[PDB]
């Protein structure tokens, strides 16, 4: 089924992989190097052995593909994945004035009462973000995440490229090309900034009219991140494939760090229990074609039939 | 054996490749997404099933190390294989004043004639670029080839970073890090630059005191190109383990597109013919530690037993 390679390597982590201390609790499992492979004309490889929420991998990934960097895009969307990095900056700047978290988080899921005004001010945070255009451009705004990286990188001249719209000009143009990268590693930016990409780079490939895609991920959480990151390339792959008129071939997932977290250990294991179910399949607005302004409703999701998710 | 997975790459693009059209001969086969692993521990992958020249392989290693992107480094160690792309851009000037040719390579396997007139302007410039520093200055300089991506990447600020002495110094420090990272593709330079990196990015990982290395290689010329990839990339390997003080763990090689040109086919035909032997081993100057002043004489190569080289 679609699905195993997911659970093939939550598996092998389980029984090879290589402790290692860190931070988030004791330490991880990890292995290095592996490679997952799904054959889009199978079927949507959203899991089934575990629901993950696609309104949100939808949202997030029209969010990159319009270049935006703010939340507010995703607020409008009830997409609240991105919201703490952006807490984050307004929580530890000058302007803020609310009872104090040097570290929240990590101290959100100790305290049952701290929950309670952390849930608070980030609650409001999120309305003066929908609300408040000049506090949205300061705080909405994430400045370097896949939005900018993908379709807006900035050069020496203080210029801006769109590699993704020139990768997809490309592909209609030169099908065959070896150089139909995308990056999301700056080694100017990397050093300093919040998040190094663990999407790291991206690379397209077609034969026979199919177009497959290759994503090098230099880190991954297996247990939350994976089932996300496998959606969204594979949304990627078709949404590119529907521009430029392909069939969808197959999309290879290569990590760098594949890792379990020592605490998310019996969740994994719980859901090694389940059996795959048929996969979905997906249905893009057969009348539009430019992508970078698709819509929430230009994409649907047929026969998902998912077990429940692992609240972890 | 070591090297089997070069040779299981070879036979599946023989039997599974896919066609497809391009330049220099009529067009590829390839496959997009394959991964070969070498357990550096079991010897070093330098091809037994066909000569590879080591020497060369060292010197061009040890010329990136320095952050040179100058010829004349090479052609002190009898190392033309990066002469063309030099002689290229010298021939293409309007400083030269020799017998033309709009097209050489291609015309140079064809006449038995011009093929000799262009080995004595190669062997004039070669010349030329030893002895002359201004001409060197001038038509030495590659630029942006590995040596400046890895050591010295230009900023915005106009400033450079040295990427690969970074990441080595967070080994020694932080070898746990996830983001262990050498990119060399610069979406920047990558529409106009003459030759788009192929070995576009690597990453570091350590477990158990051992140092591995993933190699994303965009594309790949399976039968000229891979086997010195593989040599260059272990090598690199372990001379960083040197400095690190670390075991070398593994090298996993993984490609976007890699290809076996139309030509090429009954040379590594024949090459499937013959049985690995035993891997050479590597030995490293064992009092000497900053790579980045390694010389050919730091590195030995004991027990290399190959099949002859097939001129192809
Ligand atoms: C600093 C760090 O380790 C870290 C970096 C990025 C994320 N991270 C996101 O921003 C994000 C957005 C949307 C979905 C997922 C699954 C993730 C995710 O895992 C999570 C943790
Ligand atoms: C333009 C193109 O296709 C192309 C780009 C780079 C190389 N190329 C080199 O510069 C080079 C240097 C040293 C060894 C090898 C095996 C290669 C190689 O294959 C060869 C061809
Ligand atoms: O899109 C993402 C972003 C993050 N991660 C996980 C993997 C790692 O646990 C963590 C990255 O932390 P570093 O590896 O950068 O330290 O986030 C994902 O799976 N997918
Ligand atoms: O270090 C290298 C450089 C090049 N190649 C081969 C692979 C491709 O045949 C060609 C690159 O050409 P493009 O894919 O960039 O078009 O060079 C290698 O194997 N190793």
């Amino acid at each position: 089924m679609l699905e195993q390679p997911y659970l093939d390597l939550a598996k092998k982590v389980l029984d090879e992989g290589h402790f290692k201390p860190d931070r988030t609790h004791t330490g991880t499992y990890s292995i290095f190097g592996h490679q997952m492979r799904f054959d889009l004309s199978k079927g949507f490889p959203l899991l089934t052995t575990k629901k993950v929420p696609f309104g949100l991998i939808k949202s997030e990934l029209l969010w990159f593909l319009h270049g935006d960097t703010n939340i507010r895009f995703l607020l409008q969307h009830r997409n609240h994945i991105w919201d703490e990095w952006a807490f984050e900056k307004w929580v530890k700047s000058d302007e803020y004035h609310g009872p104090d978290m040097t570290d929240f988080g990590h101290r959100s899921q100790k305290d049952p009462e701290f929950a309670a005004v952390y849930h608070e001010e980030m609650a409001k945070f999120d309305d003066r973000v929908l609300h408040d255009d000049a506090f949205a451009a300061k705080y909405g705004d994430l400045g370097l995440v896949y939005g900018s990286q993908w379709r807006a990188w900035h050069t020496s001249k203080g210029d801006t490229i769109d590699q993704l719209g020139d990768v997809i000009e490309q592909i209609k143009t030169h099908p065959y090309s070896r150089r139909l990268i995308v990056s999301a590693w700056n080694p100017e930016d990397v050093p300093t900034m919040a998040l190094p990409p663990c999407h790291t780079l991206y690379q397209f490939y077609v034969n026979d009219g199919k177009l497959s895609l290759q994503l090098y991920q230099r880190s991954a959480d297996i247990f939350l991140g994976v089932p996300f990151n496998i959606a969204s390339y594979a949304l990627l792959t078709h949404l590119v494939a529907h521009e430029c008129g392909l069939e969808v071939g197959e999309f290879i997932h290569t990590f760098g760090d594949a890792h379990l977290y020592v605490n998310h250990l019996d969740q994994i294991k719980e859901q090694l229990s389940r059996t795959p179910r048929p996969a979905p399949t997906l249905q893009l607005n057969p009348d539009k074609h430019d992508i970078f302004d698709f819509d929430m409703k230009d994409i649907k999701l047929l026969n998902y039939d998912p077990y429940p998710a692992i609240k972890a």
